[PDB]
């Protein structure tokens, strides 16, 4: 009848994580700090023909090492690592953060989506192809987006739904 997924977006400060989670969910976007996050928790949305409800946790805020983002990973079924094409140190980060699910979650096999956000800002400092050869390394899509144009942003919730049932799939 309807099957619900839980996406948790992480990722280093100010990369968009809760951007893109406030356009997936209310089609709004604004370029300050959006309180609006605090009413931006769940979309009900079909893909593929079937009724999903994405429960979307957004680690903004959150210290590195917090209880709280340890629940998070535990619950989590699938993550956005997100980084920022004009933010060299925000793509560095992206192991630290892949290494950390992992080990939280003992598996070697978790859902994943690499997400290049702000795809819309001149002069970037992060090119495409180091992010496709990471996400190569991984086992793992890469998708490009914007929280602003909204380039990329249903491509990347929902191929990250698509690689959840795969999972369940066997
Ligand atoms: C964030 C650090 C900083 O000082 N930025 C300078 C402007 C400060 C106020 N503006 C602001 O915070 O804007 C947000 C967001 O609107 C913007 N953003 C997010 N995604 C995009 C995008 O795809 N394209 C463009 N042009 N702007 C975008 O960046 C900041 C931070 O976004 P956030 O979602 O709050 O970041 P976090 O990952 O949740 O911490």
């Amino acid at each position: 009848h309807m099957t619900e997924y839980k996406l948790v977006v992480v990722g280093a400060g100010c990369v968009g994580k809760s951007a893109l989670t406030i356009q997936l969910i209310q089609n709004h976007f604004v370029d300050e700090y959006d309180p609006t996050i605090e009413d931006s928790y769940r979309k009900q949305v079909v893909i593929d023909g079937e009724t999903s409800l994405l429960d979307i946790l957004d680690t903004a805020g959150q210290e590195e090492y917090s209880a709280m983002r340890d629940q998070y990973m535990r619950t989590g079924e699938g993550f956005l690592l997100v980084f920022a094409i004009n933010n060299t140190k925000s793509f560095e980060d992206i192991h630290h953060y892949r290494e950390q699910i992992k080990r939280v979650k003992d598996s070697e096999d978790v859902p994943m989506v690499l997400v290049g956000n702000k795809s819309d800002l001149p002069s970037r400092t992060v090119d495409t192809k180091q992010a496709q050869d990471l996400a190569r390394s991984y086992g793992i899509p890469f998708i490009e987006t914007s929280a602003k144009t909204r380039q990329g942003v249903d491509d990347a919730f929902y191929t990250l739904v698509r690689e959840i049932r795969k999972h369940k799939e066997k």
